[PDB]
């Protein structure tokens, strides 16, 4: 599971990368759960994270 943190980061975050929130979380968790990070993460190989991801937003 995860902290009440990386929860609202994990949904946050779904919501700012718009990836299924598993591929979003799985990015999450490889960019250390600091958000931007993430975001720097998806946002940086966007066009290469999997359309079941990038999902119908």
């Amino acid at each position: 599971r995860l902290n009440p943190v990386q929860l609202e980061l994990l949904n946050k975050l779904h919501l700012e990368t718009k990836l299924n929130a598993e591929y979003t979380f799985m990015l999450a968790e490889q960019s250390n759960w600091n958000y931007e990070v993430a975001i720097k993460g998806f946002q940086s190989s966007m066009n290469g994270i999997p359309r079941e991801a990038f999902v119908q937003f």
